[PDB]
């Protein structure tokens, strides 16, 4: 198959960052609302991870080097 293909940044639940911290990091760094981002925030939570964006991969790359930046454990990888 082709490789131009849509990506999506995944956060990873950890256990240090507040949940008031990861809900604002996903409103500072994406524009987000405050209840789309508390929901991704308890998706992470409850589920262990979170889809948090998506698009190409050099995007997804830059996300998930934003989300480092704040101390999240982010990921990028193909959506199927
Ligand atoms: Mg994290
Ligand atoms: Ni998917």
């Amino acid at each position: 198959e082709s490789t131009e293909a849509p990506w999506v940044t995944i956060v990873w639940d950890d256990p240090v960052n507040l949940m008031s911290y990861v809900t604002y990091v996903f409103q500072k760094l994406f524009g987000y609302s405050e209840p789309h981002a508390t929901k991704l925030m308890l998706q992470v939570h409850n589920e262990g991870k979170a889809v948090v964006s998506a698009g190409s991969r050099e995007s997804m790359e830059v996300d998930v080097s934003k989300l480092h930046a704040a101390g999240l454990w982010a990921t990028m990888q193909q959506d199927r």
